[PDB]
């Protein structure tokens, strides 16, 4: 087991270190601050002691390293010596739940840490080897994609709502399917809604049946009883519609043809636009936002996914060549470089769609360079 | 000291409750999920135990309150009847520090809870950071402006870097001065950096570069020691200065021939132009963007808070009229309409400096309709 890692140019502050080691835990300290930034991510969830007897290293960047997407993937911990530091003690606004005194009980500080160390041992115990496969990862396998799966697993099971904000065609629907399998309600229904063009009329027929409800009609939430309902591009939700989603959020009740009935649905969302501007402006209700933004997940873009662009092309060829019986089976080597350079605004989707176009053009078995430049 | 708060039908949690008012704590049990919201707001930084005997509470909404309005305003704690094996065990991703068994480890029990006294006893010390009755909002007071005060006061204390983006003359720096006053550093120096024509000469002379005296200007960083530094139009920085920003954000150094020093700088940023269009261009480094975009704060356009345009002029007249002893005292009822009509591409800076004109040009006590033909 390799969790537990303090960070300071000191490290010689061992009136508490071998006490953690002699109990059989070891330790891994950090000096500079450019290094743990790359460590805390890869390590995922761990206990990190930030020793601050002033000790030379900052306070602004100290607050940054704690929050720079290291919130959920790190349980915070701090250390100082009598140094009450009444001023910027506001650093404990970031749930550094317990400090570290100088009259240390070199055995009962283990009572605090050990309960927190035993708190982290909860997570990895029921899955101590998931990090490679994970049912193929469902898309790719890079640095931020290995990162993505590590988050997906520790945010899956908890039947809370999750905000999925990423670029267009990053696979918000793909991610929603992924965590659904881990949500223990996997078998139960899954519903994806392209809320972009719902245009109030039918979008409200789903919840409170307006001046028409054909026969069954059966609400999108009615079918999604024991399962999961997803709403993509949630910022495209009209004002009077956000309330009804907020209604089901605050009550858990939708109207069907054979009477109004309450259900229990884990509702997920998917964001495309800048979420901050939409809130200040008042496009979207912020009280509903806090319900969805319980936990955030960033779906990596292709610009952030270098050593992985190539894999997405090899396996997309397969499903598409087999589908349409094309006489091609590989790109040329120059076509490999030509794809890892493209902006990929549509990300996976554009690489997906454009490749499908190519397949239905080429007469050759190997895909050259010139034809697909646009 | 007056904390105690429980929540569930478990009045039959006599198996562990009454030992909490002895030792000396003011308990208060709740039952209905909706009331603790109104309760946990006014009670403040109390410690609340949330029972999860799988009795009633929709865990999706339970995780909400943990993050909604009760972050610092509540030290989390949970109780359950050994419901491990499944996802409920993983539901302790919501930072619930400690679990609760069932066969009361009494003499050990408090070691879980009571280790939060000295921590919670702190939270009560730095709570009334509201103060100043709110700096009059510094500017206006509409709907989209009412949003800004709260978000400013929240992201204020957290000494992290914050990205401040908006339109051309929205007053990005106007916001930077605000969280500086809600900071913990607070009184410490506030420094802003404009860079329309800063070149590479003087900006690199700020950090190191030339300047080899014993009081020669002294680095914009060194003067901002312990305070706050803002870089307006941050995205136009050349790489070699983006590096210097990233160098300082990862190390924290700046050289002076009179002796190199390290400083404590909360590096905020201000942006107007579309950031994303420049990211793909490879002009701005993404690693630096991370450190800066730790927190986003959006400044609204006039189009959406047009219900404040009538107020800005009223105060911009009041401050200018007394300043230059103008005979101007009020606007015409028709003059009000036209001010909401000039669109104002340059936002507040436009409306402010354009009033400087009319005030120093108009001769009547009431600014007539014929005046605003500009
Ligand atoms: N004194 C003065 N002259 C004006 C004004 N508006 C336009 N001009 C003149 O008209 C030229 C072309 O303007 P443009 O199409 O807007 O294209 C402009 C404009 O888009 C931009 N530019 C230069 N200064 C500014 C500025 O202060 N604000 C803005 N928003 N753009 C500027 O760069 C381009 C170059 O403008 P120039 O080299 O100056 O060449 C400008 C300028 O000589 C003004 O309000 N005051
Ligand atoms: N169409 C047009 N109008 C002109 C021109 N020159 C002066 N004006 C007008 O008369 C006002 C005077 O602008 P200013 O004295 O330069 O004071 C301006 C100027 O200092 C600056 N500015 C705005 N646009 C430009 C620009 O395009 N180029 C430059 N160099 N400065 C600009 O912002 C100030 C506010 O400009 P405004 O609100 O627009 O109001 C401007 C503008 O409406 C021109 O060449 N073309």
């Amino acid at each position: 087991s390799v969790p537990g890692s303090l960070v300071v140019v000191g490290g010689t502050y061992e009136p508490w270190l071998p006490v953690l080691e002699k109990v059989g835990w070891r330790c891994t300290q950090v000096a500079d601050l450019r290094k743990p930034d790359a460590l805390f991510v890869e390590t995922g969830p761990c206990i990190g002691i930030v020793d601050l007897s002033h000790d030379e290293f900052s306070l602004n960047g100290i607050a940054n390293l704690v929050s720079s997407h290291k919130q959920v993937r790190w349980l915070a911990f701090i250390r100082e010596a009598q140094l009450s530091s009444d001023t910027i003690c506001q650093f404990i606004v970031n749930f550094c739940i317990d400090f570290f005194t100088a009259p240390i009980p070199d055995a009962q500080l283990l009572s605090t840490i050990g309960h927190q160390l035993g708190m982290l041992k909860l997570e990895k115990k029921v899955w101590p080897h998931f990090g490679s496969a994970g049912n193929m990862g469902l898309i790719g396998e890079s640095m931020p994609m290995k990162r993505l799966r590590d988050q997906i697993k520790r945010i899956g099971p908890t039947d809370v709502s999750i905000l999925i904000y990423g670029e267009s065609g990053t696979g918000k629907e793909t991610v929603a399917k992924a965590i659904h399998k881990t949500s223990s309600r996997a078998q139960k229904p899954f519903i994806s809604v392209n809320c972009r063009a719902m245009s109030e009329k039918r979008l409200e027929s789903e919840l409170f049946g307006l001046g028409e409800t054909e026969e069954g009609q059966q609400p999108f939430l009615l079918q999604a009883d024991g399962g999961t309902l997803l709403l993509n591009d949630i910022l495209t939700l009209p004002k009077s519609q956000q309330l009804n989603l907020l209604r089901f959020l605050q009550e858990g009740t939708v109207e069907t043809r054979q009477g109004v009935r309450a259900v229990d649905v884990r509702i997920l969302a998917a964001n495309s636009s800048d979420i901050e501007k939409a809130l200040i402006d008042g496009d979207f209700n912020e009280e509903l936002y806090h319900y969805i933004n319980v936990l955030r997940i960033n779906v990596p873009s292709l610009k952030e996914r270098a050593s992985d662009i190539v894999l997405l092309a090899k396996h997309f060829l397969q499903e598409y060549s087999k589908e349409y019986n094309a006489q091609a089976r590989s790109f040329s080597d120059d076509a490999v470089r030509g794809l890892t350079r493209y902006h990929w605004p549509g990300n996976v989707r554009e690489l997906m769609n454009q490749i499908k176009r190519v397949v239905l053009m080429s007469d050759t078995v190997v895909l050259d360079e010139s034809q697909l430049d646009l």
